[PDB]
């Protein structure tokens, strides 16, 4: 019994974490078989923050301008590419740590764990999710850039986010493995708001089945809804649509718990209504929305 | 910015863990040179859990009756001592992943991360405290016993918990490396209740503090009190009571803010008093007390 956040082990991931420099900017470097990837801002000066031309930044850079270290052993670089915003840097040793490894781009509303990186060194780990509107709510200071996101299936590592950015309003945006942004942010210092961050419905029913499974049961009333009821007071509340794909990935936490999806949905809409009254659920005073469905399945039956 | 749970990175620990199984019971083990640490309950049959005497129950116990498996590959017992309530088997093989560690009993209101396991597998790492009654509410399943708590010092992991048992509340009770139970608790399926869950005083104010320096302001008032002050509300919410001693390790974030610490104490004397009115303060509608002051200032500053 009890119910954590809880993030992944991440000892598959710090075999992987390296110190890239270029010039005076050092970040994270992600090491996996001969190739160290990064953000691609590490080429920039802050002073030219606002407007960078990346491809012309980049032609100034040779391979021995990109300092890699793992530990306090110095990597040889012998080639260098841009991917869409990181950088793809060839060395000649591959990491004798790579794990078995995917890169995933994920959808809003799922989780991944984090581990905080200064200098390539890490700092902490700690458990995501990717907002509905593309920004991440994670814990980044300055030299964090190239801390990287992922899952881990057994004995893969899929790897789903690289920290590049630290908006205005103190949430954080970054790419997948390939480069590629999540949402519509862009590696450069700009007026980039985020758009409403609403509640990951799925993740909320989740999380009040976990709550049942672990004896927290005062929420649950004697009332159903429908998927269209619902979603009106949803929509009231900035919570995102719960569709019937969703009420499918709840089935066997229904099917654990005896309690069906909408049922609880019923139990949520109260929650929503009527508040807390100074009760908590799991520990907490709010609806939490960080465990996906699969996570309370993981974490209730001990997956290793 | 941000400010989130943070786990100490947890492969240190991964490369120490073993599965120890005796009899039809198995549970994880901590493997530190040439010796394995698992709860002595691992000799019990949940027949013998209401009133076991583990020196008669040891006594039908050999070397080769403790199986003990690191990854794939069986280690070989070749001698087995009770140390209160844990058990060292010392094995032929060191093991050749040992950090360099300490065995440290750990004070209430102290935080520390666990690596839950199973099987001697690492299914997740989350934060800790040790609470005032000596409990921690961790999450913890059947096969979870013998996952350990542990703080890194740079590369020295010092080891505080060992997961022992469950309370019939759903609470966690353990003891320390050297097999001493942390509070009154026993290894023993019997009536032992918490005793009250205090907050942890000094841990809310260095989250306040964190939560000024990553922006949340709004519950900073115009008031200061006293220590005998603030006292007298915190004994009314079930609060700890602030000591000289948490006034100066709170120095170094009255320095770095400019808030003077019972400036902060009348801040929360007010968020006690009048509650949060629905607002929340990082990302949380409770005044969160598992980081301590030295969490706040390592995540504040990046320590690796
Ligand atoms: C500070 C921080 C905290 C947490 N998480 C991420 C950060 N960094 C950032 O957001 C990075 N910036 C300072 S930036 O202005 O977006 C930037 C864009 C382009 C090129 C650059 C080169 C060098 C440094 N910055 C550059
Ligand atoms: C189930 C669980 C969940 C989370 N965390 C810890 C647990 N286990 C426990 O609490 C262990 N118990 C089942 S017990 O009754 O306290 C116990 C005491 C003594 C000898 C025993 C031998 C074998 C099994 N149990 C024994």
């Amino acid at each position: 019994s009890g119910f954590r956040k809880m993030a992944f082990p991440s000892g598959k991931v710090e075999g992987c974490m390296v110190q890239v420099t270029c010039g005076t900017t050092t970040l994270n470097g992600l090491w996996l078989d001969d190739v160290v990837y990064c953000p691609r801002h590490v080429i920039c000066t802050s002073e030219d923050m606002l407007n960078p031309n990346y491809e012309d930044l980049l032609i100034r850079k040779s391979n021995h301008n990109f300092l890699v270290q793992a530990g306090n052993v110095q990597l040889r670089v012998i080639g260098h590419s841009m991917q869409n915003c990181v950088l793809k840097l060839k060395v000649d040793t591959a990491n004798p740590k790579t794990p078995k490894y995917k890169f995933v781009r994920i959808q809003p509303g799922q989780t991944f764990s984090v581990l905080a990186c200064y200098n390539g060194s890490p700092s902490g780990v700690y458990q995501c999710a990717m907002r509905p509107n593309f920004t991440i709510k994670g814990s980044f200071l300055n030299g964090s850039c190239g801390s990287v996101g992922f899952n881990i299936d057994y004995d893969c590592v899929s790897f789903c986010y690289m920290h590049h950015m630290e908006l205005p309003t103190g949430v954080h945006a970054g790419t997948d493995l390939e480069g590629n942004f999540y949402g519509p942010f862009v590696d450069r210092q700009t007026a980039q708001a985020a758009g409403t961050d609403t509640t990951i419905t799925v993740n909320v029913l989740a999380w009040l089945y976990a709550a049942v499974i672990n004896g927290d049961r005062w929420f649950l009333n004697r009332f159903t809804t429908t998927l269209n009821d619902f979603n009106l007071v949803a929509m009231k509340y900035n919570y995102e649509p719960l569709t019937q794909d969703h009420v499918d990935i709840l089935g066997p936490l229904s099917a654990q718990t005896g309690i069906a999806v909408l049922d609880m949905c019923a139990s949520l809409k109260e929650l929503l209504q009527n508040g807390m009254n100074g009760r908590t659920i799991l520990g907490s005073a709010l609806l939490e929305d960080e465990f996906t469905p699969f996570d309370v399945v993981r974490q209730c039956s001990g997956v290793t």
